[PDB]
RNA sequence: GGAGGUAGUAGGUUGUAUAGUAGU
RNA sequence: ACUACUAUACAACCUAC
C-alpha cells in the first residue's frame, strides 16, 4: 500500500488494500499503475508475512514468456521499492535461499518451491499467497471460475471505491472506421502471380518455411503494392531475399534466392506511434519511404522508448508487456479481442486511434465491442466473496 | 536453442439439433 | 413414429497451416 516513486492513485491504493493479507488476481489498464500497484502490494508482502522475522521470508518470483520483461519489472518497480531485487534468466537457488535472504523479489521466464510465501504469476489467465496477473457469456464466466479456484485466487482487484481515476489514467482508445478499397490490382494481375506461382511450384522443414515466408511476403506486397507501386513492392522483395540468402550459404538456396529478387524487382519496377502487423517488411518500407523522400535490439529499444522512433513495429508475442513513451496512437494492418490485447501493452496520451486496411462496418460491430457483455461477467466474477470460491475449488480438486 | 501454450482457418471422424427427400 | 441419405448449425476429438 505504499509508494516507490510516484504518489499511489486511489484506484491504485483501494484494490490493493484488501490484497495485503489476502491472495488474488489483480487486473488493471496500462497507464493506471498496474506495475506500480504490484510493488505497493509487494512493499507490505515482505514486510509482514516475512519481516520482522529474518528466518522466515517471502521470495517473490514472476513468470513470463517474455524475457525482455524480467529485468524490465525488476528495475522500474521492484527495484524502486525499499525490499531487494533481482533478475535471473537463461543456478537459481542461491537467490531463493531464505538463509542468505539475497535478492528477494525475482523475475524471469519459465518460472523448496513452497518456502516462499508471496508468489506471482504474470499472464496467468491465458494458461503460500498466490497473486495472478491478466489484462458466451457462460464460456467466459466458466473460463474465468476455473482459472481462479486452481490458480489460488480468491479476491480480484478492480475499481470499486473510486471509478474516475480509471479513464483518466488509461484514456479510451477511439475507433476509426477505414475500409480501403484497394486490395488486389486487377490490371496486370497474371505478372505479379507468375512469380508466385513458379516460386511455389519449385518446391523439408528448412524449404517449407522459405517457400511460406516467400508466399506471404507476396501476398503481403500484393496488397502493398495497390497503395504503393514501386515503394513497398521492391522493398519487401529485396529483404526477404537478402535475408535468406544472409542466413546460409547453400547451392541449392541460392538459385531460389538469386531468382526471387531479379524477378520481383523486375516486374515491381513498372509504376512516437505504435503498429502491429503479420509482416515486417511493410512496416519497414512505409517508414523508410517517409523518412526519407520528402546487439541490434539495444540500439533499437534505445531510440524506440526515448521518443526518437515515431512508428514502432511489433508482433503477436511482443504486443503484451511493452512500454511506449509520447505514443500518437495505434495502428493495425493484418494482424474486443485484439482491441483489449494490443492496447494493454502501454497507454497513449491522445486517445484517437486509426486502424489502417464492404468490410468491416456493421459486420465488426456484432463481432467486436464485447466490453458490454463482458462487463457483467467480469463484475459478477469481480464481486464473488471467498465463500463460494472455496467450495468450488475444494470440489473441483479432486480433478 | 529447444519447446509448449494461445488464436484463426482448412480437412476428417463422432455426438446433438433443424430442414429436405426416400422407405416401412 | 422408426430407419436411411443429403444439407445447415453447434459441441468434442484428431490432423495440417
Amino acid at each position: 500500500m505504499e509508494d516507490v516513486e510516484i504518489k499511489p492513485r486511489g484506484y491504485q491504493l483501494r484494490l490493493v488494500d484488501h490484497l495485503t493479507k489476502s491472495n488474488g488476481i489483480v487486473y488493471l489498464p496500462t497507464g493506471s499503475g498496474k506495475t506500480f500497484v504490484a510493488i505497493l502490494v509487494l512493499k507490505r508482502f515482505s514486510q509482514d508475512f516475512d519481516k520482522p522475522i529474518e528466518s522466515g521470508g517471502k521470495r517473490a518470483l514472476f513468470m513470463c514468456n517474455t524475457v525482455e520483461l524480467a529485468r524490465q519489472q525488476a528495475m522500474a518497480v521492484r527495484r524502486c521499492t525499499n525490499f531487494k531485487v533481482g533478475f535471473y534468466v537463461g543456478w537459481t537457488r542461491g537467490m531463493w535461499s531464505d538463509e542468505i535472504k539475497k535478492n528477494q523479489v525475482l523475475v524471469g521466464t519459465a518460472q523448496a518451491l513452497s518456502s516462499l510465501s508471496v508468489v506471482i504469476i504474470d499472464e496467468c489467465h491465458h494458461g503460500p499467497r498466490v497473486v495472478g496477473l491478466t489484462g458466451t457469456n457462460v464460456a467466459t464466466k466458466l473460463k474465468e471460475l476455473e482459472i481462479t479456484y486452481r490458480g489460488n485466487i480468491i479476491t480480484v482487484s478492480d475499481t470499486k471505491e473510486m471509478e474516475n481515476v480509471m479513464l483518466y489514467a488509461t484514456k479510451p482508445t477511439e475507433v476509426m472506421v477505414s475500409f480501403p478499397h484497394q486490395e488486389q490490382v486487377l490490371t496486370v494481375t497474371r505478372l505479379i502471380s507468375a512469380e508466385i506461382e513458379k516460386f511455389y511450384v519449385s518446391l523439408i522443414y528448412a524449404a517449407s518455411i522459405a517457400i511460406i515466408s516467400l508466399i506471404v511476403e507476396f501476398d503481403i506486397k500484393r496488397r502493398q503494392a495497390e497503395t504503393l507501386s514501386v515503394k513497398l513492392m521492391h522493398r519487401t522483395a529485396l529483404t526477404l531475399c537478402e535475408k535468406i540468402r544472409h542466413l546460409l550459404v547453400q547451392k541449392l538456396q541460392d538459385m531460389t534466392y538469386d531468382d526471387d529478387d531479379d524477378n520481383v524487382n523486375t516486374e515491381e519496377v513498372i509504376m512516437c506511434c505504435l503498429v502491429f502487423v503479420e509482416r515486417r517488411y511493410t512496416c519497414k518500407c512505409i517508414y523508410g519511404l517517409l523518412l526519407n523522400y520528402i546487439k541490434w535490439q539495444k540500439s533499437a529499444i534505445q531510440q524506440f522508448r526515448d521518443g526518437n522512433a515515431n512508428l514502432m513495429i511489433c508482433s503477436s508475442v511482443l504486443e503484451e508487456g511493452i512500454d511506449v513513451q509520447a505514443c500518437n496512437h495505434v495502428f493495425i494492418l493484418d494482424p474486443f479481442n485484439m482491441y483489449v490485447q494490443s492496447k494493454g501493452r502501454a497507454r497513449t496520451t491522445e486517445a484517437k486511434f486509426v486502424l489502417f486496411t464492404k468490410e468491416r462496418e456493421k459486420t465488426i460491430q456484432q463481432i467486436y465491442q464485447y466490453r458490454k457483455a463482458h462487463n457483467d461477467i467480469a463484475e459478477y466474477l469481480k464481486d464473488r466473496v471467498l465463500e463460494k470460491t472455496e467450495p468450488e475449488l475444494y470440489e473441483i480438486k479432486g480433478h
